[PDB]
Formats: structure tokens, C-alpha cells, sequence
């Protein structure tokens, strides 16, 4: 949508509500464009309360 | 062994690998000659993860 097109477009990454991308993602996993994973999901830390 | 007396003489404790120490561990209640005796145990703490 334009408001994302604005915004991406005041942070210095060029994208125009007339531009498009076009991609292939690949068949193969071992070959492919962009590659996604997790190393160490999240884990939370639930410090004590303090003073004050 | 001889590295332990290198090391003491290295920080100004004259103790030669030559030199020998005589001593005389007393019994009697009132004397003796080095004085040893823990008043408060080791106490272990643990500190939860901080903020940092």
C-alpha cells in the first residue's frame, strides 16, 4: 500500500508506487535466492523487581 | 620443586632451591607456633542475570 511506498521511500530505499519486483524462488532447497532460519529462538528474561 | 622457588624469589621472598626449613609443631594447650582455624566458612551467593 502507499503508506508502506512513503515510508520505505523517506528511509533512503528507492521503491515507487509504479515500481515492481519480480522473483524466483527456487525448486531446490539447497539452492535458492534468499535463505531464512532461526539459530536461537527467542528466549525470555524475567528479571527481578528492584528498588523503586 | 625448583619452579615454586623461583617463583617465590621472584617476588622478593629469599628462598634458595638449596635452603632447607626446620620446624616444630607444638602440643601444649597455651603454646604453639603458627596458628591456623577458619572463623566463617566460604559462603557461596548467586546474582540472577541483570538487565544487562
Amino acid at each position: 500500500p502507499a503508506g508502506i511506498c512513503k515510508n520505505l521511500t523517506t528511509e533512503n530505499i528507492q521503491f515507487s508506487s509504479m515500481d515492481v519486483l519480480c522473483y524466483v524462488r527456487d525448486e531446490n532447497p539447497g539452492k535458492a535466492g534468499f535463505v531464512t532460519g532461526d539459530a536461537v529462538p527467542a528466549i525470555p528474561f524475567q528479571h527481578p523487581t528492584t528498588p523503586a
